């Protein structure tokens, strides 16, 4: 299958990225340590329960395993575990995994399309880390449910399908791969506009753009279609060209400095992960490769220096100033758990050779 032509905008004023300082080991390390201090605080606060999708006045409420976002909390714990190998983290995160197994076994609150977001950073993550068999079981069950739904289109489905590529690799069953590949091309052609912008379902919502920026290289790993690199370039350049002075996306990329509109830091964290991933594969002769490298550094630096949480009290997020849903008035200028997750994932990506949960 083919990818429709898209307009790849030239990266405007590339020196805005190229003239910046790369992040040092100590800077990233200190950001990770600050994040983990908050996580350890929140461990005692949440116990075996979960943060709400977004904070309220920058304090998460405590909820059970029933939203679309619970996996991102366990994801934070596993990422912390990547850094310090603390058995305490493993023990809590594994209890979450058992809860996720229970959730899929008993079909509890699973009327959410992105089973990938729920099971990948929680269950597939533990499997990646230590081969836990119940984490594997939950993941395969999640994958099977997704397969059933894809026979009985949203941009974040580009991350959703990673669960299918995993199932293909684990079982050898080609059907997982076929559905994954088919859904990729259908999403790419439909949910991405000709100017390389995006909408949610089939102005430019920043997180939707970032889902594409990360979803595409994730899929590229498993498909190796060069037109995916072109599409990544289209979507990424569109994003970078609409970043404000501090390089942190406003919630909608039609807004910039002086708009008075809230930022969405979660979109920027996700884009940093996406660019980091794509750079593993992008040819050295790509004239924009170095610009991308510096871009992701400048974006992540701003998140660390200007947006990361500095108040270490119960319920605080890792990262401030996200937007959950502007139109519903939910989590507007609030921390959110996926933003926390991708922020920490970006830090871990920069710090170590990280084995992807995705």
């Amino acid at each position: 299958m083919k990818i429709k032509p898209v307009k790849v905008e030239s990266i405007e004023n590339p020196k805005r990225f190229l003239n910046s300082r790369l992040l040092t080991k100590i800077e990233v390390e200190e950001a990770i340590e600050k994040a983990l201090k908050q996580l350890y605080i929140n461990i005692d606060y949440f116990g075996e329960e979960y943060p709400t999708p977004a904070t309220f006045n920058n304090i998460y409420k405590v909820m059970d395993n029933t939203e679309w976002t619970n996996g991102f909390w366990t994801g934070c714990l596993w990422l912390a575990y990547e850094y310090n190998q603390d058995k305490k983290l493993k023990n809590i995160a594994h209890k979450n995994v058992l809860s996720f197994l229970n959730r899929i076994n008993n079909r509890i609150a699973l009327d959410h399309h992105n089973l990938g977001f729920l099971y990948t950073p929680s269950c597939t993550a533990e499997y990646r880390i230590n081969g836990d068999v119940k984490a594997l079981e939950a993941t395969i069950k999640a994958a099977d449910k997704l397969m059933e739904r894809y026979q009985e289109l949203i941009i974040d489905c580009l991350l959703n399908i990673q669960l299918l590529f995993f199932a293909y690799e684990q079982t050898g069953d080609e059907k997982y791969r076929q559905v994954a590949v088919n859904h990729f091309y259908a999403s790419a052609n439909n949910v991405v506009r000709d100017d390389s912008s995006a909408f949610h379902t089939f102005s430019s919502w920043a997180r939707g753009q970032a889902w594409g920026i990360y979803g595409i290289p994730l899929s590229y790993r498993k498909m190796k279609d060069y037109q995916q690199i072109i599409l990544f370039k289209g979507m990424t350049n569109y994003f970078l060209n609409r970043l404000p002075e501090d390089k942190v996306s406003y919630w909608d990329l039609i807004f910039t400095d002086g708009s008075g509109q809230p930022r969405d830091t979660s979109a920027t964290a996700t884009a940093v992960c996406g660019i980091h991933e794509m750079l593993k594969y992008l040819p050295e002769v790509d004239p924009d490769k170095e610009t991308y490298k510096y871009a992701m550094h400048t974006m992540l630096r701003s998140l660390i220096e200007q947006y990361s949480n500095n108040e270490l009290i119960a319920g605080r997020p890792l990262l401030l100033h996200g937007v959950y849903s502007w139109h519903s008035g939910k989590g507007v200028d609030e921390g959110n758990i996926w933003g926390d997750y991708y922020y920490l994932e970006a830090l871990i990506r920069f710090y170590k050779d990280w084995e992807l949960y995705w």
